[PDB]
């Protein structure tokens, strides 16, 4: 009867010479239109109202308008937030104006409310004691029979493989939960931090391996075609197997989404780790005082790309507010479609979008971005598009930074924590006022969608903040190991390649018995995310390490 | 125009005014099927103007058409034509009933162009393009610079030949009837794929076992590492290789039990532990039998196993079916047993497994309109996977024995090569249909088992020379995916679909792209399994 994360709304309209119908629209919208949810006809005599159900919206709150068919005026105004299942009713009458009260026939299901923290840990328990009965078994069966007859850092690793297991976990579903989806075009949920945190560490791996190759005396040249056989390969392996649904039908050329992830990753890494070899000093020595001496030479030193980085920055920012869009306002960062009043429903992403409409075209760009569900978006837009390219090298050198900083102050981890606690504050401060904390308000608010600039610091603060409570806790004072995480921080590529591949297959993906119910969907993507990382150990057991 | 693939227009009009005329069609292939309807021709309003209708008639092989009076059912004329792709025949019926069938336009072959010169054509296409690509890129490096125990051979030879076969027939073979796995009864090049690799495999196993035995390991620790194998073949085969998961996801109530990868796993585990149980060292001729007297409990419990094999095969008594029924079901064998596809082994593998953990589509589903699941790879034909594992494990026998006599080993090969053509032909009486036991996949029957053995014999015979004595000739092509073939089927099950291997065509009704775009697939297989040769990257187990 109802979907998953919709309730059921009965309107009973007890007016006798008014038509009702009655307009929803969420609270995450900005400014969305309001989209018909039902009409109801009038009550064809007293005592006897006519009514009409609907199935509203449940994820994120509700904002209900009633108005005459006739006169379109507002009769009344309702901002409800539903349950699940519900089986609401809402009851419009003429007390006197008009005065709609909205019942509770049946009691919300209660979602995140039933499931808490109680059925994760009892899922945890039951999946611990079955794979310790599983490791047990074989011990018990051969017993039958026989009877019968530069070091890695581990901190980078362990924050890659949060990333790893988060993104299995939202790229599986979630529990098809909406903060464990990318949020509709502004805002941050779950889904949204982990790409930046892959391109953070993919620049601070960046900076570690061409420095320890540089170190151990290798040629520049030979670095730059590995840089470049990496770059192409990140690239082909996401056009060719990443990005292409292969269950709706053979490629053709036409229909080939070019941008993707591993385009982002081998773009931005081919351009940030060529700009490092370009500029590339030797690590130098300290004063050796630890005397709180805090000097810079850890960006006196990369100068050159601190200033190539700022002038892609102002390119970023001069072509996303100042690039001309036709029938599109200039610097528009809208979602389109009902967003902003529905007034510009062809332009989702602006000035991004429209770059990426005309370089590649719209066949060639992801057909259903995060914003087509809730602002309803006709175009198609590219979340790893051509504009947040710059951004996503923006960030990808802010992990340079950060590799930088635990390189040149390797000896004592006070400087490294000192350098690690300034860069988040001074990036969430310049998140603050970038986007004056809220979601959809600020010059530029945190978008995944258009990699905006505000979303480029906001996560990078949150990886400096977890690199400052990383790094002592598994390196310095060694109290953790990044016991479950570090595996996937060793078989990244792997992971996600196989992720990407076997998605659909049994261990990670079956038949379940209700797909409307979140607590079936969250257990199958729990179970596949820790199988997932049972694989990466297994693969890590095995001294097995695919790297490009 | 509205013609499929591998289908003929044709244009039935009546010129007579008293009767109503259905049509009926039979492909020639089939052995005993029901006429099925046709088109219905009614009668012509007038005398010069006769009623027309539109069929699209088979052209895969042959074809029967019945005309009979629907009125009364007497046939007024009845015609075997060989209709050719894409053609438009006039089956023109007239009284004088004549019924002649002339031609509108002329057919395609289909088959004579597209792999006389075509094949040519592609490979020096296919081989310019792949020296472009090593040598343009290599090309740019180079100008930059300026500015700035041991495996056979044969058996690899043999499985890289199988494989490159089983990626062009699995991909689809050009939709080539004769590279689909045959309806039934019969032989196609796609059913010489798995049991030559069945073959291989227990030639593999001797050899295996042999060379493990003689460096000294344990046989506790070799059952161990064979019972993981067969584990890990049979669960590989069930998640990923079996189910297709771009329908939906996987339910245990609708999973396929049985498969190629199973059927390997459980015929690895029996023939290996019947191996490793009666094991005994290679001695060390022009007349010695030793190898066949050696292994005598093997052939004795193999011996048994064919018995077993043939009294469940037509002893055991089905319900609502013959006794020892070999016949498709469907619309086959006059359509008198709709639901008797496979007789013995597909009653048993329906009890033992469930109708909905088989094979819902039998390659018989086309041609004999089955409504049942059979599975190829069921459980009554393990038996006969084991005894053609076992003839591989004779063969590796007599590779090993004489290792040093190569006349010895040539006149073993033609020796049992001869024996199981004998065999064959005296079961099949070289017929497809008609024999004792006619050949049939499905079925896994013995004649299949044994046809299949002597040409592996045969196989054999020509490859060890040529690649091991004589040096005329490695496996170039070949034993690159030879040395891979595990990892070859799981990727080209896997990415059966994915843009190297698939895309999308100008028109899906065309012999000649897709017979390119297979092909085309299958060198990049082989491309990937030498390029994995290259960079040693066997994966095993
Ligand atoms: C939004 C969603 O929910 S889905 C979006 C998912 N986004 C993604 O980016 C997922 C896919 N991406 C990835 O898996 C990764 O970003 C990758 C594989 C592309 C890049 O991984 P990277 O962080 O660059 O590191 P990788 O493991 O490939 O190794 C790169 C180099 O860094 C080195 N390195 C890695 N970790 C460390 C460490 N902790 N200390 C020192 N060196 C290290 C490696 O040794 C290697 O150097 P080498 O080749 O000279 O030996
Ligand atoms: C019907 C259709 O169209 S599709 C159906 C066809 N598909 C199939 O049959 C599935 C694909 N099959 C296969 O890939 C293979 O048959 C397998 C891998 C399943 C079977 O493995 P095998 O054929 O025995 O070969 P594999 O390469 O695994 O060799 C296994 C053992 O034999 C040994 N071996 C293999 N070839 C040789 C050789 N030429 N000389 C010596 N030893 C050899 C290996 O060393 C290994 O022994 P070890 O563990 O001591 O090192
Ligand atoms: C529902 O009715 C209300 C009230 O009549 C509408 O809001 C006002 O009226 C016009 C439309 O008639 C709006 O454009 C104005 O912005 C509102 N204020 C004033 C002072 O007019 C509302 O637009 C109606 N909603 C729909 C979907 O028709
Ligand atoms: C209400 O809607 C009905 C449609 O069924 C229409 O016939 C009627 O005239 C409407 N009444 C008013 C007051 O608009
Ligand atoms: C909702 O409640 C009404 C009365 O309270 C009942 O008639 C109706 O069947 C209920 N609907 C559902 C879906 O439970
Ligand atoms: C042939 O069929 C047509 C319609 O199906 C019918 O009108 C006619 O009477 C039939 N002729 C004979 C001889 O049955
Ligand atoms: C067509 O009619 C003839 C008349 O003898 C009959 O023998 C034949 O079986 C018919 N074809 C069918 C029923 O398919
Ligand atoms: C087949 O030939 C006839 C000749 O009368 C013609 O009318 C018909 O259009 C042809 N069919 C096609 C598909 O061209």
């Amino acid at each position: 009867e109802l979907k998953m994360d919709q309730a059921l709304l009965l309107i009973h309209n007890e007016l006798l010479w008014t038509n009702l119908t009655v307009y929803w629209k969420s609270e995450c919208c900005y400014h969305c239109l309001f989209q018909v949810l039902v009409n109801v006809p009038q009550s064809p005599k007293a005592g006897k109202p006519s009514a009409a159900a609907a199935s509203v919206s449940t994820q994120h709150g509700s904002i209900l308008q009633l108005n005459d068919t006739l006169e379109e005026k507002e009769v009344c105004r309702l901002e409800y937030r539903f349950g699940e299942f519900g089986n609401y009713s809402l009851l419009v009458k003429n007390i006197h104006e008009i005065a709609c009260d909205l019942a509770v026939n049946e009691d919300p299901v209660d979602s995140n409310l039933p499931v808490s923290i109680a059925f994760l840990i009892g899922l945890a328990v039951i999946i611990v004691i079955s794979f310790l009965r599983l490791l047990l078994s074989l011990d018990d069966f051969n017993n039958w029979i026989s009877k019968a007859i530069p070091p890695r850092l581990r901190s980078v690793d362990t924050f890659r493989g949060i990333a790893l297991i988060l993104m299995v976990f939202v790229n599986y579903g979630g529990g098809k939960y909406w903060y464990f989806k990318h949020a509709s075009w502004n805002g941050l949920t779950v889904a949204d931090l982990v790409f930046p945190w892959f391109v953070f560490i993919m620049g601070s791996s960046i900076f570690l391996s061409m420095t320890s190759i540089l170190q151990r005396g290798c040629s520049k040249f030979r670095l730059l075609g590995k840089i470049a056989w990496r770059s192409f390969l990140l690239i082909c392996i996401g056009i060719i197997i990443v990005n292409p649904n292969y269950c709706l039908g053979p490629l053709s050329w036409d229909k080939v989404r070019i941008p993707g992830v591993l385009q982002r990753l081998g773009v931005t890494y081919f351009v940030v780790a060529v700009l490092e070899l370009l500029f590339a000093k030797p690590v130098p020595e300290h004063c050796a005082s630890e005397r709180s001496c805090l000097s810079l030479r850890d960006i006196t030193s990369s100068w050159p790309q601190w200033l190539l980085i700022l002038v892609l920055e102002g390119l970023w920012l001069g072509l996303t507010f100042l690039l001309p869009v036709p029938g599109c306002p200039t610097g528009y960062l809208g979602p389109g479609g009902i967003g902003d009043f529905g007034k510009y429903p062809n332009c989702t992403g602006g000035a991004a979008g429209y770059i990426d409409r005309l370089l590649l075209g719209d066949d060639h760009l992801y057909q259903h971005p995060s914003s087509a569900v809730l602002y309803h978006t006709e175009v198609a837009y590219d979340p790893e598009g051509i504009l947040g390219t710059i951004n996503s090298i923006v960030m990808a050198f802010l992990g340079v930074q950060a590799g930088k900083i635990l390189l040149y102050y390797k000896a004592r981890t006070k400087d490294i924590l000192i350098r690690f606690t300034a860069w988040c504050c001074i990036l969430g401060l310049i998140s603050v006022a970038l986007t004056k904390v809220s979601e959809n308000e600020g010059f530029i608010p945190v978008n995944k969608n258009l990699w905006s600039l505000s979303y480029v610091t906001t996560l990078s603060s949150f990886a400096f903040f977890i690199l400052l409570v990383l790094y002592p806790v598994v390196d310095v004072k060694g109290l953790w190991t990044g016991t479950p995480f570090f595996y996937p921080g060793m078989n990244s590529i792997l992971v996600y390649v196989g992720h990407e591949v076997f998605e659909n297959y049994f261990p990670f993906q079956w038949k379940l018995k209700d797909n409307q119910s979140h607590k079936e969907h969250l257990t199958q993507n729990i179970v596949a995310t820790a199988l997932w990382v049972l694989i990466a150990y297994i693969l890590y057991r095995k001294k097995i390490f695919w790297k490009i």
